[PDB]
C-alpha cells in the first residue's frame, strides 16, 4: 500500500464525466472538474486539463496522468500551508498518506482549518485524534472512507485498506 493505491481504492477509476458524492462532475480517479452544474462547462474543464476534445471520455492512461497530477498537487498544498506543514513533517510516512488522503477529498485550506484534530495529531495523540476526526461533515456525509482514513491516522498502518 501507499498513497496511490489508498486513493485509487476511495476514489475508484470511471472513463467518463459522472457525478463525485458531493453531486459535482468528476473524471478518473477522482479529478474534480468544477462545481458548476452545468456539463458543458465540466466539459470544457476536461479538454482544458487533457489538452484534447474529448467529449467527456479518457483514456485509462489519461486518468493515471491526472491522478499523478493531483496527489502531486495535494502534497504540495500541504507543504505551502503553514498549519498543515508542521503536522505533515511530525508524521510518519503511513500517517502522511492520510493526510494527502484528506486535503485530495477536501482541499488545503478544508484540512487547515481542523484546528483541534491537527494539534492532537501534531501531539501524537492517535485516539483523541481519531475520535475528534470524526466529529464533521466529512465523516457524516462519507463514513465509510473517513473510518479508514482515521483508522490510518490512529494506527499508522495500513490495516483499513488491506482487504480492498
Ligand atoms: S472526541 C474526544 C473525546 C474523548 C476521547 C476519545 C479517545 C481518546 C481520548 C479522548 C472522550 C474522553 C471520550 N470525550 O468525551 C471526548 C472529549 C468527546
Ligand atoms: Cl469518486
Ligand atoms: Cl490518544
Ligand atoms: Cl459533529
Ligand atoms: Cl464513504
Amino acid at each position: 500500500m501507499n498513497i496511490f493505491e489508498m486513493l485509487r481504492i476511495d476514489e475508484g477509476l470511471r472513463l467518463k464525466i459522472y457525478k463525485d458524492t458531493e453531486g459535482y462532475y468528476t473524471i478518473g480517479i477522482g479529478h474534480l472538474l468544477t462545481k458548476s452544474p452545468s456539463l458543458n462547462a465540466a466539459k470544457s474543464e476536461l479538454d482544458k486539463a487533457i489538452g484534447r476534445n474529448t467529449n467527456g471520455v479518457i483514456t485509462k492512461d489519461e486518468a493515471e496522468k491526472l491522478f499523478n497530477q493531483d496527489v502531486d498537487a495535494a502534497v504540495r498544498g500541504i507543504l505551502r500551508n503553514a498549519k498543515l506543514k508542521p503536522v505533515y513533517d511530525s508524521l510518519d510516512a503511513v500517517r502522511r498518506a492520510a493526510l494527502i488522503n484528506m486535503v485530495f477529498q477536501m482541499g488545503e485550506t478544508g484540512v487547515a482549518g481542523f484546528t483541534n484534530s491537527l494539534r492532537m495529531l501534531q501531539q501524537k495523540r492517535w485516539d483523541e485524534a481519531a475520535c475528534n476526526l470524526a466529529k464533521s461533515r466529512w465523516y457524516n456525509q462519507t463514513p465509510n472512507r473517513a473510518k479508514r482514513v482515521i483508522t490510518t491516522f490512529r494506527t499508522g498502518t495500513w490495516d483499513a485498506y488491506k482487504n480492498l
